[PDB]
Order: structure tokens, then sequence, then C-alpha cells
């Protein structure tokens, strides 16, 4: 990685997630605190975030939301008390903003202690000696 990757991490998430080794970093990191359901939830939410029919969302969000959602879910993927029952709710009316809100709590989650815990890292470190 070079030396202007890994700067760009600490100016913002979506630079460590669009890196390719950020990627595979993030992806390693997320292991470590067995966090990586959060990484399938986030290509599950921007499969989400493409189909723009509300019409297509139901279908994969009844699936998505008890695959991932379900609270007997074997993978629960950690999220606020209340953000669970955000996209419960969205299957009344099922929009592209239903797993939005929920995208949002991982970019928080991860920014909040991944983000702190990458620029401590070791494998950061070794980057950024």
């Amino acid at each position: 990685v070079s030396q202007e990757e890994v700067k760009k991490w600490a100016e913002s998430l979506e630079n460590l997630i669009n890196h390719e080794c950020g990627l595979a970093a993030f992806k390693a990191f997320l292991k470590s605190e067995y966090s990586e359901e959060n990484i399938d939830f986030w290509i599950s939410c921007e499969e989400y975030k493409k189909i723009k029919s509300p019409s297509k969302l139901s279908p994969k969000a009844k699936k998505i939301y008890n695959e991932f959602i379900s609270v007997q879910a074997t993978k629960e993927v950690n999220l606020d008390s209340c953000t669970r029952e955000e996209t419960s709710r969205n299957m009344l009316e099922p929009t592209i903003t239903c797993f939005d809100e929920a995208q949002k709590k991982i970019f928080n989650l991860m920014e909040k202690d991944s983000y702190r815990r990458f620029l401590k890292s070791r494998f950061y470190l070794d980057l950024t000696n």
C-alpha cells in the first residue's frame, strides 16, 4: 500500500473500504473483531442500494431481513436496538432508504471503533511506520 492511500484512510471511511488493500485489510480486520457479517451485510446493502424498484426490494428485504435481521438469525449484525425495527417497518413500505439507515450504522460502527483501531492496528502501523 502506498503512503498516499493510508493517509486517505484517515480522511474518510469510504477510502479505506474503497481501496483494494483497504478492503483486504479491512475484511481481515473484521475477522479480528469477528465483524465480517458487517461487510457481507454491506455487500447485500449495495445490491439493495442499486435496485431502485420498490417492488423488488420486498423479496430480498425479507430474505436479508430474515437472514441478517431476524432476532433468531445465527449471525445477527451488530446494530442498535431501534435500527432493526426500522428495517422491519420498511416491510410495510420498502424504500431505497430502508437499508441506508442500517448501512449508516455499519459505517458509524466501524468508523467509531475500526478506524481508531486501524490507526493503532499493527497492519496500519506496519504500513505507517
